[PDB]
């Protein structure tokens, strides 16, 4: 089982406080986003685009039941991966780290626009807001630690939770 899970919105953190946790404890970082586009040979861009949403879902769920299952270190997941049933299901009983952040911060966060299919385009305040709005209820049930990364610096933030590990 993971030592810790990290989920939260689009620029909560999870890649970054992902490696840094992941040092920390001396583990690997195993990263669903990077393991999605090493398994398929393709980027998160591509998929969303030639597959849709729905396809992207369905191999994540199956990259996150095997990590799940396989990856004793950090794992993060896909920012919508809790939007999965079967996700959220397979993240009962496992050490669930919830990087909250503000929708003012998360979007300055994420303005160097990483890719991200539902952030891309312009109104990326609105659209990041309405992730939000859809997410966070999702994100609170699976959490087993919440975590506020708002004006918290990363380094903080790794030793938050490995304080609470
Ligand atoms: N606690 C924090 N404080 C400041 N900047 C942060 C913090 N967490 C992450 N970031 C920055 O925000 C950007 C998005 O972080 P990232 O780890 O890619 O988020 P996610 O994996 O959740 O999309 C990165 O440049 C990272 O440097
Ligand atoms: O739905 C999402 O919020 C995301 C999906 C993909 O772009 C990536 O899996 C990312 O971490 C965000
Ligand atoms: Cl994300």
């Amino acid at each position: 089982a993971p030592k810790a899970v990290l989920v939260g919105l689009p620029g909560s953190g999870k890649s970054t406080i992902g490696r840094r946790l992941a040092k920390a404890l001396g583990v690997g970082l195993l990263d669903t986003d990077v393991a999605i586009e090493q398994r398929t040979g393709r980027s998160i861009a591509d998929i969303f685009a030639t597959d849709g949403e729905q396809e992207f879902r369905r191999i994540e769920e199956d990259v996150v039941r095997a990590a799940l299952a396989d990856h004793d270190g950090v794992l993060s997941l896909g920012g919508g991966a809790v939007t999965s049933p079967g996700v959220r299901a397979a993240l009962a009983g496992h050490t669930v780290v919830y990087l909250e952040i503000s929708a003012a911060e998360g979007v300055r966060r994420t303005g160097g626009n990483t890719v991200r299919p539902l952030l891309a385009g312009p109104d990326r305040a609105e659209k990041y807001r309405a992730l939000m709005a859809k997410r966070a209820p999702l994100y609170r049930r699976v959490a087993t630690m919440r975590v506020d990364t708002n004006r918290r610096n990363p380094g903080a933030v790794v030793r938050h939770i490995l304080s609470r590990l």
